[PDB]
């Protein structure tokens, strides 16, 4: 009774256009009369290790980028970049340009994708930004330029552009002042991403979920501190707790009567014990993909 | 690197609309000038162990439907009943309406469900249509007729309305023209639903994926045959596997060298020792909700 719900993604689907710059085929995001896309469209096999972004880009005229809106071709008037994102002005405004504003989210936080690929949307799906600043994402050859997103009321949230796969398989982007989150540069390169942790403030709202949904054999009659659970949490690599997360958490404490330091020594026996062959929500591993917002968001059905 | 992917919503969004009847406000699906909902809006709490639907909606005119599509009050000119859905003929047609086909899927397919409330999308998921012909939904009260769906090229396929809750906390609903799936009666009323398998050959197909994503450790040198492999299934509540889930799995087994038989050895295995702790695309259970189709699709980026 309890799913990894993704954002309706319809108004990001608008905005979704294919960009070519010689062999390279990627996605782009077009708001208003820009597309957005990433730099290295502008690159060639020969010149990825250490892209000159700025001597390659003075080489490009506006014709050598072919921007596709389904059918459309959509003439290209002017090139700059900004940070690590190409903003490519365009003869046309979106007549689909959605609400909208750019977000740099959080490690911990949520959103959706809209996977794409030559300018066409294939699927959307919920995932968290990594404490360590990458996504796990599903991505291919041809997703750059895809987008995450947020709604909220009638306003989408842009967080993040995607770039690159690192060597473990994880994903790398940027938001959309085109700023990489995390240590991350667009050179294709070996790049270490830090040691990551689990979301502990995500898994206790999975948790409540449990409980909101009647899955309750992992609740002890036992409480903690903030102290004595994160000596626990730094012996599993989870994100120490703060009191802000338990004020986060307030609501979902409140509706199930169960104080966030009693669901932390439930977490801690889990930790500790495992699950014994048992389920929660249907899962065997504790779910960090749930913010304590998302849990809220789909036990009280809130709509955009 | 492989993600539970629902299709892009925005062609289904732009169809989902408020349908009230007296309390009673839940979801209609807007395709022309027809407004298709669960015919239980027509019920009174006094009603609904046994209510007599040809009565019921003899008693009910035009004016006792209130229809929202966002802002616009929408006029309903006409009221009938398929089986058990609502068609409420209304005076626009949805200048939003996408290409539509109405299909009924079989048990062991997948579909996404655009979650909506008053109207309004709230989310969008991907699920598959149990063998005992349930839903494990996220569905809260005012979630009925929200509908599931795929999309093949430019078509959408609407495949699923949702009804109800069942004693177990999974869902029921029907096709488009208002037949249920499964043995299932809009009476609110204790209904058994069959015992339910799980789907063998999506759980082979997601063991496919993992290989695609360099997660092998569960693959063994071992072989078996259909028979002796459907010994273990019937042990375990899987499915039997029939030539043509062997022949349907068969773009999986070219692209990765593994025979289907080779497979079902090490689903064998699994099912005898489980995974002793280890991970298969990061989930400690074997994953059913994803058809051959699906993994091929999700492995080769095919776009709408
Ligand atoms: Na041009
Ligand atoms: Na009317």
């Amino acid at each position: 009774g309890f799913r990894k719900m993704a954002f309706p993604s319809g108004k990001v689907e608008g905005c979704m256009v294919q960009v070519t710059c010689g062999t390279t085929t990627l996605n782009g995001l077009w708001l208003d009369d820009v597309v957005y896309c990433p730099r290295h469209v502008i690159c060639t096999s020969e010149d990825m290790l250490n892209p000159n972004y700025e001597d390659l880009l003075i080489r490009k005229s506006n014709h050598n980028f072919l921007v596709q809106a389904g059918n459309v071709q959509l003439r290209v008037i002017g090139h700059s970049m900004q940070n690590c994102v190409l903003k490519l002005k365009v003869d046309t405004a979106n007549p689909k340009t959605p609400k909208y504003k750019f977000v740099r989210i959080q490690p911990g936080q949520t959103f959706s994708v809209l996977a794409c690929y030559n300018g066409s949307p294939s699927g959307v799906y919920q995932c968290a930004m990594r404490p360590n600043f990458t996504i796990k994402g599903s991505f291919l050859n041809g997703s750059c330029g895809s987008v995450g997103f947020n709604i909220d009321y009638d306003c989408v949230s842009f967080c993040y552009m995607h770039h690159m796969e690192l060597p473990t398989g994880v994903h790398a982007g940027t938001d959309l002042e085109g700023n990489f989150y995390g240590p991350f540069v667009d050179r294709q390169t070996a790049q270490a991403a830090g040691t990551d942790t689990t979301i502990t403030v995500n898994v206790l709202a999975w948790l409540y979920a449990a409980v909101i949904n009647g899955d309750r054999w992992f609740l002890n009659r036992f409480t903690t501190t903030l102290n004595d659970f994160n000596l626990v949490a730094m012996k599993y690599n989870y994100e120490p707790l703060t009191q802000d997360h338990v004020d986060i958490l307030g609501p979902l404490s409140a509706q199930t009567g169960i104080a966030v330091l009693d669901m932390c020594a439930s977490l801690k026996e889990l930790l500790q014990n495992g699950m014994n062959g048992r389920t929660i929500l249907g899962s065997a591993l504790l779910e960090d993909e749930f913010t304590p917002f998302d849990v809220v968001r789909q036990c009280s059905g809130v709509t955009f």
